[PDB]
């Protein structure tokens, strides 16, 4: 009756999209539970050479009626964990959260940057990294650009799995309007619906929606981005746009990118 279950939806991206958030969030519903922290397993020949059991024994205990979630923001682009989580389980169900683009691959950016400098190191702006000097144009080797090109990832996803195993979360509006969002993802999960307005409260404060659990229990989530070049800025815009495009089209929901 109380067991560890391997989850039966996973988080699998994307770093910055608010993958935190998400997980943060779904555990309102009496019926998640979710893994404690980022367990590396797929995204690790090390880990994942322990078997599936290591794995299992590293979720939380939890009744039949109820659906384990693990967060790993990695997943989305190690070019290995489609195949072995699709060995492990093919009806899996699979998270996507993401936002705009250019936005996300600023904050991925932020987060390498206060990575650095804690280490007391040296980096150089956005722009030097996200446009080739010579060109001008955008540098589709940087990482945090690659990361946005959304598209991308998920095809090679799709190689696996359907789509309709995924579910895609519109990460701006999870920060401007939450319910909706979180709506959606208890129909995808076959949950019934049980988080209210009542559970989220926006804080003018930290500037971001916070979690109401009881009468007397409220927790917030646990950065400040870089001025950007408004002209680096509008060629990411549009190098991303048909890209965009071509995610809303295969996965039936219009973000509305700028
Ligand atoms: N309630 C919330 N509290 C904090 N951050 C939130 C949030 N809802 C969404 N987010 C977003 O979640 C992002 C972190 O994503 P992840 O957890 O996948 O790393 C944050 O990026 P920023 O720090 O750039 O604002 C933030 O914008």
């Amino acid at each position: 009756s109380h067991m560890q279950q391997l989850p039966k939806a996973i988080i699998i991206g994307v770093r910055k999209g608010g993958t935190r958030a998400l997980l943060e969030m779904l555990n309102l519903h009496p019926a998640v539970v979710k893994a404690s922290q980022e367990i590396h397993f797929f995204d690790n020949d090390e880990n994942y050479g322990k078997g599936i059991e290591w794995y299992r024994k590293k979720m939380p205990f939890s009744y039949p009626q109820q659906i384990t979630i693990e967060k790993s923001p990695a997943y989305f682009i190690t070019e290995e964990v489609p195949e072995r989580i699709y060995k492990m389980n093919s009806s899996i169900k699979l998270l996507i959260i993401v936002r705009e683009p250019t936005t996300r691959a600023i904050s991925d950016y932020t987060q390498v940057l206060e990575g650095k400098e804690r280490k007391n190191k040296t980096y150089y702006k956005f722009e030097k990294l996200a446009i080739d000097p010579n060109t001008c144009e955008v540098n589709t080797k940087y990482k945090a650009v690659r990361t946005s090109i959304y598209t991308k990832h998920l095809e090679r996803w799709l190689k696996y799995f359907p789509i309709e195993q995924f579910h895609v979360v519109d990460g701006d509006r999870l920060i401007t309007e939450p319910l909706p969002e979180l709506q959606l993802v208890e129909k995808f999960l076959n949950l019934p619906p049980r988080i209210s307005q009542y559970n989220l409260y926006f804080n003018a404060t930290r500037g971001f929606y916070c979690l109401r659990f009881n009468e007397i229990f409220n927790k917030c989530l646990a950065r400040i981005h870089p001025e950007v070049d408004p002209s680096v800025i509008t060629k990411l815009r549009k190098f991303f746009h048909p890209f965009n495009q071509k995610f809303y089209q295969i996965t039936g929901r219009t973000l509305n990118w700028p």
